[PDB]
């Protein structure tokens, strides 16, 4: 019986066993002291007393529109506030990384082996009184029963923030470059060895695959013209492997950076758009540098698209999610006078937290047509029939589902929801409340406090028994949403540090990289700093249709 | 005719071609402006006028012994001084890394591909008038003529700092965990994907190899008992690949972390010593943690040995090399309030700089025996015959050769010296003076100034014709040595930044790692804080013989 099974060390203290039945807490630089690191120093009490709650800060950022309008248009003020948002978030992240699924203590194996997802909290020891430590019952509830009673959609619940399918598929497309679970190996392992925004889902994970996708003229990527429009090349032509069922004919097997993007037309849509953007940038650079060769044109274009991606994700994507009247800003210079590590390791909990299944609709609405899940998946024929323009117009206006609030997961992906729970247990995640404490949030003291409701909280009580036994994934989906919001508190407060760290931690944001020469001059640099979700569609989609991450 | 062939940009500005006929210098954050980044800004002019020369600083640090004795014993001042030497040196290194042999511009391939050595200076462009850019003759002088006329040892020149064989072999053993050139692939590539002090030369580069070397009992590494003492296991026993010529019998084919360490008995000596130290620490930790399993004992011991290594390298190895009266200090906490990147990429020029062939003696004296290179190389029988105790006593008393000053490379390793020159040209190194400017040193204006002597300078002038045409590796070895020192100015001013950055950049120095719990408690921390070259030998060599990096 491991002495640290009770997770006795508080406030990010480190538990270490000293003997078979005793433990010791390392309170170094926690701001606390005592046996469990639970007694605050003088300075710590003052900081705590003066620290406003996340909900308070959230209220201020989502109100006083007249105030933020002025702040947004004064760089001095906007920079100082954005600088605060960045610094205070990333400090909750261990960098360089620490634990993974196989190590609850610091080890060189955990640090050096990039095949693992890292871990924000160490795994629960193998031999503990309960699966989660000491709290709860000897056996966790049946994972399918959790999904059915708490997560399954009885009736479609639209997102009150108005997120659309353009947002939903952007989210899936973007995150699947660093969420690349090596399932044949196990949920603890990833294929994304770059561990961040490298755009491997466009260019490929290895040089061998990249060379299959490249045209080797003017720095461009291979493509084909169908009905006058640019689309990805075929598998037969590139010999770049893709995941396709037998029923998909050869001429419809599109080859892109990510092997699984043929699964759903929504992904292939963004894959096509980003492909168009790369070759567009190549033309721009070739005009600016007629002396450059194919290789430098390719490499510089890739760096620019990485910049565009981070720019769009912060100022459009995260901006939409936050609901802030304050306008977030992508500016690496904000950190040049701060302590910050330019590196990133993808955490398993970050992956799990991003299982935003409830976003998915009951049917997919393209033009005047509707498709069920069986018709939609692996169906590139739909994409060619309607075209990218029609796809953009339809997805922009189709609303997505609310993620928090419970019971909004489509039955079509019921087994996927269960898988998230099963894998979480396989990797021995700690409880939901342990993760709330890990990110300096007060733990919930009752099921009713979690959901803000009596029905689902009663079912939670019947299943888990104790609030400290509730698991991470289901609790995130049943958590009381913030007022008219898509998420609950925990989703934001745990997710934002991971998100922002991986964005600003990118190498191109470092002082040695963030300069005009890196991107082929001011022309390439400007492409990055003026990028938006609207400009991406306008530049690469016929007719330049209106688009947004929110419904009109 | 690349317009950047002349390397027009000064002070670490970035050169970029604009059209076929012109270039543009990016002076971002160089502290300079103008077309070539040559004109200093206001504060820059001030800092220049208030900053002394490295030779002036070196004088101060090597004199006023009574003064430094006072300084060394007042922690607050000693910490401030040591903090400054860490931050100022590491600032000259690009981190995250930039260029490599294949990329003279920033690219994702250069950043992400760990198989390359990184580069402090970008390679000379392919289409330049001269091999070095625009300076010098169209063809570089014969590499063998350079070795013969300038580098080959006539009479043995001993190190005036009194470095011994314990020092020479420690340097080779220590640096060959990150200097691991993949010669079958090219000099531009490395097998040390950890790019630093991971002690892979003990434990192996991969997990597969590590498992072959581990005992899986009490966290220990496999070993055998010969004549009552601990030695590495064999290849036959472990099935771990080693590089050995056919004439080496099976029982003399020892298996260690680094595949080439069977090449020299001096390397196998330190391999044996560090092996013993691992198993020693395992015994200490097991006494402290009876509840721990094999895996935790192994991993914790490895972290401790990494700590010991960095401690010894700073406070004994670099301390001896420097010749300073100021006492250097290994203390990660010195950087906790500073801007510092906890990562490292091994530079090709750092490798070339560390080719300290002149250290090698004419013969290897062990007890009453003398061995030439034919008798010594790949001869592990010598190690077993004398034992580690006799090895330590002999090598402690045998003096090493002077590195700078020219004409001190043993003819036995003549081709190695030629290979260093050939590989540098193959990797398209820039000139010696370009690298001086890269590390804020003034360029030599004449051969006579470089050598401080009329003989070899005349030979240099005949070979190269231009001082700006002299290559990095030959100039390092012929440079005028500092008064009674082993090195010249450039070796120290270029070498120290790379060296210190790789040491303090280590992850165990990071705030999240530098705490007692990481090393198994206070006992693990004390092992590190009490580490020395003396204690390393005393703890693991029979009889506890005295040792040092200098001749008694
Ligand atoms: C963030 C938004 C998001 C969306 C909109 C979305 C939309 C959809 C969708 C739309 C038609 C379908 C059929 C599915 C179905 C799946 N999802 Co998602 N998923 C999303 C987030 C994720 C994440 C994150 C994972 C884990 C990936 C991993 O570990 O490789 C995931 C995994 C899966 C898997 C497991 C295999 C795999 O994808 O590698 C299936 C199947 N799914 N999901
Ligand atoms: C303290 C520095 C030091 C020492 C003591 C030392 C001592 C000895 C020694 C007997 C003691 C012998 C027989 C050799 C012989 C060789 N050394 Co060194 N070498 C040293 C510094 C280096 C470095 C640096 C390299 C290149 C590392 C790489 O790329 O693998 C090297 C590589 C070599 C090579 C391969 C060529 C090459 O990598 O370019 C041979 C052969 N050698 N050396
Ligand atoms: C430091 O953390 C310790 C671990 O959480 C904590 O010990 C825990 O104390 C609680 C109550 O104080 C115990 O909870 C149960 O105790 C008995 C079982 O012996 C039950 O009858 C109770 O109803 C209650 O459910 C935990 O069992 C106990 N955990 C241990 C000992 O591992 C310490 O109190 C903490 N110390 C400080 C100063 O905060
Ligand atoms: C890091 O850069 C390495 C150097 O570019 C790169 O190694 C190269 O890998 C490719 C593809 O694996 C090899 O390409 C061809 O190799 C042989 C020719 O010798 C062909 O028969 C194959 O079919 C293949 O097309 C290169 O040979 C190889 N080059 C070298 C010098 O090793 C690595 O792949 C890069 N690392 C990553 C992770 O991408
Ligand atoms: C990173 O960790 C994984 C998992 O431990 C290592 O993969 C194992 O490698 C050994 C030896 O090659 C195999 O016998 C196992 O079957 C592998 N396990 C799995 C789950 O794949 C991997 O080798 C490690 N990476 C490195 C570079 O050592
Ligand atoms: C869409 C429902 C599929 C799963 C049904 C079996 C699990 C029981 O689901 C039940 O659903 C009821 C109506 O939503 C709820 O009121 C109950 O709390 C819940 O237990
Ligand atoms: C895919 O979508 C098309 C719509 O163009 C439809 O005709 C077809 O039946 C769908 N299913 C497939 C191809 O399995
Ligand atoms: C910059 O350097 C180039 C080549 O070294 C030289 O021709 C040019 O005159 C320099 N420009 C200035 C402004 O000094
Ligand atoms: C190796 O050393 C042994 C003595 O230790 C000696 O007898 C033998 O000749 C040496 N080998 C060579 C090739 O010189």
């Amino acid at each position: 019986k491991n002495p640290c099974c009770s997770h006795p060390c508080q406030n990010r203290g480190v538990c270490m066993s000293v003997g078979f039945d005793q433990y010791k807490c390392d309170c170094t630089r926690t701001g606390f002291y005592g046996e469990n690191c639970s007694t605050p120093e003088f300075l710590t009490r003052i900081k705590l007393f003066l620290k406003p709650t996340p909900n308070t800060v959230h209220y201020i950022l989502t109100h006083f529109k007249g105030f933020w309008n002025v702040v947004n248009n004064i760089p001095f003020l906007r920079n100082a506030i954005m600088s605060y948002v960045l610094t205070s978030r990333s400090h909750l992240i261990d960098s360089p990384p620490t634990y993974n699924a196989d190590y609850g203590y610091k080890s060189w194996e955990a640090f050096s082996n990039l095949s693992y997802y890292t871990r924000a909290l160490p795994p629960v020891p193998d031999d503990c009184p309960t699966p989660l430590g000491v709290k709860g019952k000897k056996q966790l509830p049946d994972s399918n029963e959790i999904v059915e009673k708490l997560l399954l959609r009885r009736k479609f619940i639209p997102d009150p923030q108005g997120s659309n399918m353009m947002f939903a598929f952007f989210a899936q497309h973007f995150t699947h470059q660093f969420f690349k679970t090596d399932h044949k190996r196990g949920p603890a392992f990833t294929n994304g060895l770059g561990h961040g925004v490298d755009l491997n889902h466009i260019y490929g994970e290895t040089l061998a695959r990249q060379r299959k996708l490249r045209l080797f003229k003017d720095g461009k990527m291979k493509y084909q013209i169908i009905d006058g429009e640019m689309y990805p090349p075929t598998v037969k032509d590139t010999q770049a492997e893709m995941i396709y069922p037998p029923q998909v004919p050869e001429h419809l097997r599109f080859a892109v950076g990510q092997e699984v993007f043929g699964l759903v037309p929504g992904l292939m849509m963004y894959a096509t758009i980003w492909l168009r953007e790369h070759n567009r940038v190549c033309d721009v650079l070739k005009q600016e540098h007629p002396e450059w060769g194919d290789e430098q044109l390719f490499q510089t274009s890739r760096l620019i698209l990485i910049g565009e991606t981070i720019k769009i994700v912060i100022e459009d994507y995260v901006q939409h999610l936050s609901g802030y009247h304050f306008k977030l800003k992508f500016d690496p210079e904000l950190l040049f006078n701060k302590q910050f590590q330019y590196q990133n390791r993808i955490a398993a909990e970050f992956n799990t937290l991003y299982h935003w299944h409830p976003l998915l609709p009951d049917t997919f609405q393209i033009h005047d047509q509707k498709y069920n899940y069986q018709q939609f998946i692996y169906n590139n024929s739909i994409l060619l029939e309607h075209g990218i323009t029609q796809f953009v117009e339809s997805f922009t206006r189709q609303i997505a589902g609310r993620v928090a609030g419970g019971r909004n997961v489509p039955p079509a992906v019921q087994k996927v929801s269960q898988a998230s729970i099963d894998q979480s247990r396989q990797m021995k995640y700690q409880s939901f409340n342990e993760y709330r404490k890990r990110f300096m949030l007060k733990p919930y003291e009752s099921f009713e406090e979690l959901t803000g409701e009596k029905e689902m909280s009663a079912e939670l009580e019947a299943l888990y028994g104790d609030i400290d036994a509730v698991e991470l994934y289901p609790a995130l989906l049943v958590e009381k949403p913030r007022p008219d919001a898509i998420f609950g508190e925990t989703m934001v407060e745990v997710g934002a540090p991971f998100s922002l760290k991986g964005l600003m931690g990118n190498v191109i944001c470092s002082p040695a990289y963030w300069k005009p020469s890196t991107f082929g001059g001011e022309v390439g640099f400007q492409i990055i700093n003026t990028a938006s979700i609207q400009s991406l569609i306008c530049n690469n989609v016929k007719g330049c249709p209106f688009t947004s991450f929110s419904v009109p």
